RNA sequence: AUUGAAAGUUCUGUUUCGAAGAAAACCCGCCUCAG
């Protein structure tokens, strides 16, 4: 199980609107993170024949684990929800085993935007390594699933709804999955939460929780 | 190539006209550079 870390510098922020008034999300979903990685290999093409229907040139990277977190302060504003965090820093962790270290590192440098066109984001540095699996009590900053238990004080937790990769195809809505975000609503920031969990990969001290 | 893809809330307008800080008032009364 290989892992990679990337540091991104945002220009003005990101904007992803909720499916189904156009409120937006607080942090990008894993689908956007996987699509940004896939942009490095599928550049120039917008429709691929999956075999039955044209849905996206991203239905092949669906099994790559990804998380992300903030490192600065921002504000969420509706004026079409937007998350303004100019000159901020984003840390993205990719955990997978499908490809070797070289391919993941090459695709990691090829991230251009997160969300829509205006949300450009440069790349400052990357790290690649081998991760270890643990199950003891850990402290994490990355968001995780709803079913994961919590031992600490419930004070900085929010509930959001994301979608699986089934939504990659047009004319079809993805499955609803609940997610827990350790975020302060105003001003925007990230806080540490202690969880027990069952699977946690150590990617340099900042344990990443998946289930 | 990411609930992503496709879009200007843009066009037209004077804070303008008018109204003396003006009138009265002494620096002035005393002193050899001398043998």
């Amino acid at each position: 199980m290989i892992y990679s870390k990337v540091f991104l510098k945002l220009h003005w922020g990101f904007s992803v609107v909720k499916p189904l008034a156009k409120p937006g999300f607080y942090l990008p979903p894993p689908t956007t993170l996987i699509g940004a990685l896939s942009y490095g290999k599928f550049r120039g093409v917008d429709n691929i024949n999956l075999g039955n229907v044209y849905g996206s040139p991203a239905y092949n990277f669906r099994n790559i684990m990804a998380t992300a977190r903030l490192e600065s302060e921002g504000v969420y504003t509706e004026d079409t929800g937007k998350v303004y965090i100019p000159n901020g820093r984003l840390v993205v962790v990719y955990v997978t085993d499908s490809i070797s270290k070289e391919e993941l590192e090459k695709l990691c440098w090829s991230i251009t935007r997160i969300g829509c066109k205006e949300c450009l984001a440069s790349v400052e540095n990357v790290e690649v390594g081998e991760a270890k699996k643990v199950s003891g009590r850990v402290k994490t900053r990355y968001y995780f699933r709803d079913t994961v238990k919590v031992v600490g004080r419930k004070e900085f937790l929010e509930y959001v709804t994301f979608w699986e990769e089934n939504g990659y195809i047009w004319g079809k809505e993805g499955s609803p999955v609940r997610y827990i975000l350790p975020i302060t609503t105003y001003p925007l920031a990230s806080k540490e939460v202690e969880v027990e969990a069952k699977e946690a990969y150590e990617v340099g001290g900042e344990y990443v929780v998946f289930s």
